[PDB]
């Protein structure tokens, strides 16, 4: 499992460049009134490049820091949001929603980061667990509500943004939870790796394909 994790770090730190530079060379492909989601859908893979070379490095000595991992959180996780209720709102609505959904992010990851970095299984493991899924469930639920009226093909393509991140953004609980199911701390650190794989690089190209229809590309 130690050997796997380390693997996993350096390929995933190739992986956030990859799709960071995809994405910086995709932008061409759709309007130019659409191309802000596709970088800032590159700027969370830049900067998961930078934290996930941190990662590998610190996992590769000895001593691994898991506070690289959710300082990146904290700030990629919002940016991911600016994008998603792009879609559905502007003006007032939409800066309420990502001050709002932002400062969500941030108490479910830092009540993650305190029952983390706790004695696994004590008390406070439990109360960062539970503050952390309580907030999470309020940020899916605010999720499933936007974009209802949408149709065609719109509508689909948000339809694929939501399910991702209400699908792939369940490995990280079940991540958290995999030192107290087994003998698994790498685990832990392997699936938090496949999410944001999945969930980074993912949501880019699922924001990108939502810049090509609206663009008008079939
Ligand atoms: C780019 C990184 C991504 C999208 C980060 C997502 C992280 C969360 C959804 C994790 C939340 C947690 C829980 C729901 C419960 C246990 C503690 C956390 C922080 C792992
Ligand atoms: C805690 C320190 C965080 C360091 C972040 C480092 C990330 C930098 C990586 C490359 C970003 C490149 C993404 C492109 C930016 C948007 C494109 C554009 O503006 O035209
Ligand atoms: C229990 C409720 C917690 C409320 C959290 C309030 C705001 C916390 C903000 C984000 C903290 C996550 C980042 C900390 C990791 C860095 C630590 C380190 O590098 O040593
Ligand atoms: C373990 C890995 C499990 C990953 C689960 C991924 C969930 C994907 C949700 C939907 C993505 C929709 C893609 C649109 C395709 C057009
Ligand atoms: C360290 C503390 C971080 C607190 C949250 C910072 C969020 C930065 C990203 C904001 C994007 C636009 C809403
Ligand atoms: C382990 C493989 C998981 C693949 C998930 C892909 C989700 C995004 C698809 C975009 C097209």
């Amino acid at each position: 499992m130690e050997e796997l994790t380390y693997r996993l770090f350096m390929v995933a730190t190739v992986g956030m460049l990859a799709g960071t530079v995809f994405l910086l060379a995709s932008s061409r492909e759709v309007k130019p009134e659409h191309r802000r989601g596709v970088y800032i859908s590159a700027l969370v893979c830049g900067i998961a490049w930078y934290h996930y070379q941190k990662m590998g490095a610190s996992w590769e000595s000895g001593s691994y820091d898991t506070g690289l991992r959710y300082v990146d959180w904290v700030l990629t996780v919002p940016l991911m949001f600016v994008e998603v209720l792009a879609v559905t709102r502007k003006g007032a609505a939409y800066n309420e929603a990502v001050r709002n959904w932002g400062i969500a992010a941030t108490v479910m990851i830092g009540a993650g980061y305190y029952g983390e970095t706790s004695a696994a299984g004590s008390n406070e493991y439990w109360t960062g667990f539970v503050i952390a899924m309580a907030t999470y469930v309020w940020l899916m639920r605010n999720l499933q509500a936007e974009g209802e009226g949408l149709k065609g093909d719109q509508a689909v393509a948000f339809e694929n943004i939501k399910n991702l991140i209400l699908v792939g953004w369940i490995i990280y609980p079940l991540g958290y939870i995999a030192p107290v199911v087994g003998d698994f701390d790498a685990i832990r650190e392997v699936l938090y790796t496949i999410a944001d794989i999945i969930n980074k690089v993912g949501l880019g190209v699922l924001v990108l394909q939502m810049a090509r229809v609206q663009s008008g590309e079939k």
